[PDB]
């Protein structure tokens, strides 16, 4: 069995392996990086997303979310309040302002450390996904808008047709801006480029223990537990890498820089967050190993989850038991 201790791989692809994406995705897992829940890959010199960055400043985020977190500082949830529109540029220049910039600080590791202690005495604001691509449509290789969709690939290995589009979304960020712990829509991979900016940090638990977070979970936050059999879906609940070691849970954390691909594996539970001013681009895709994944899904029926459109026919053809009390947590 590759990989049994499920660590995150990281890879670099030459120029000729980076042509056919679901290629190199098999590859990857050839070799166990699935078993991690996440891996890095880092593209051949010779590519590039697009020309520069020169010129975005004038991308809209309509409603910029404000993180206020509660609870205590390694167990807390976070709301999103809605804040005024802004331009790029006019989040870029709150990001780099006193009240909002990265501390002073001497490597990943003390930065890390200061997320954890101070994250919420703090409510960052972050422009969080906003329909949208920055690769230039000359990119051919790996470029998240030209994927091959999940209707597409269930159409393929099932027979079946269904309505439904797979477009990109784009993420701004600022220190200390946060990912809650969750897994995937319909428990999909994710593939993240970082445009451009200061890193992200990632946590993640491997897929054979994802059961083991929600078990902690379910305890850590016992009123949420109660209203939902799925809560972590409401995509609200950190809990820091100290609470998991004293609870025994297996995970693994990484460091993406700009210029990296990180892909998320099916039911591999992830979270982290943003150390300065950042930009990036991610998507959700499917392979043919994940149809077993997306039939045995969790789902938030309470209300609280509310998705995209699309999610509509994966339920209903995947998990037709589930559909009628899941479509009414959607009404
Ligand atoms: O970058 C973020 O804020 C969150 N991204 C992801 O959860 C992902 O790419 O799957
Ligand atoms: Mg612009
Ligand atoms: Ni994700
Ligand atoms: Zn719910």
């Amino acid at each position: 069995a590759q990989n049994p201790n499920c660590n995150i791989m990281i890879f670099h692809p030459t120029k000729e392996e980076f042509n056919d994406f679901d290629k190199y995705i098999a590859y990857m897992e050839s070799q166990g990086a699935h078993r991690a829940g996440l891996a890095k890959i880092i593209p051949p010199k010779e590519w590039k997303a697009r020309e520069t960055y020169d010129n975005i400043s004038e991308i809209l985020i309509a409603t910029p979310l404000q993180q206020v977190a509660s609870g205590r500082a390694g167990v807390f949830t976070q709301y999103h309040k809605k804040k005024k529109a802004m331009t790029v540029g006019e989040y870029r220049h709150l990001a780099n302002s006193k009240k909002y910039q990265t501390p002073p600080h001497q490597n990943f590791e003390d930065l890390e450390r200061k997320y954890w202690k101070n994250r919420i005495y703090n409510s960052p604001i972050y422009g969080a996904d906003i329909s949208g691509s920055l690769f230039d449509e000359n990119t051919k290789q790996w470029n998240l808008g030209h994927l091959g969709t999940i209707q597409d690939l269930l159409e393929k290995e099932c027979g079946v047709v269904i309505e439904g589009v797979n477009t990109p979304y784009l993420y701004f960020g600022m220190w200390k801006t946060t990912f809650a712990w969750h897994t995937e829509d319909m428990d999909l991979y994710s593939i993240n480029y970082l445009h451009l900016g200061e890193p992200k940090t990632w946590y993640v638990v491997p897929p054979e223990h994802g059961q083991r977070l929600e078990r902690l979970a379910r305890e850590l936050f016992p009123g949420s537990s109660r209203g939902c059999g799925a809560f972590l879906r409401h995509k609200v609940a950190l809990i820091s890498p100290t609470v998991l070691k004293e609870n025994g849970i297996p995970f693994n954390r990484i460091t993406q820089e700009a210029g990296e691909f990180m892909v998320t594996f099916p039911y591999g539970y992830h979270a982290g967050f943003n150390h300065g001013f950042n930009c990036a681009e991610a998507i959700n895709f499917a392979t043919p190993r994940w149809i077993d994944y997306g039939k045995m899904a969790s789902q938030c029926s309470c209300g609280e989850a509310r998705v995209t459109f699309s999610m509509d026919a994966f339920v209903r053809i995947l998990q037709p038991e589930r559909y009628d009390l899941w479509k009414r947590g959607q009404d």
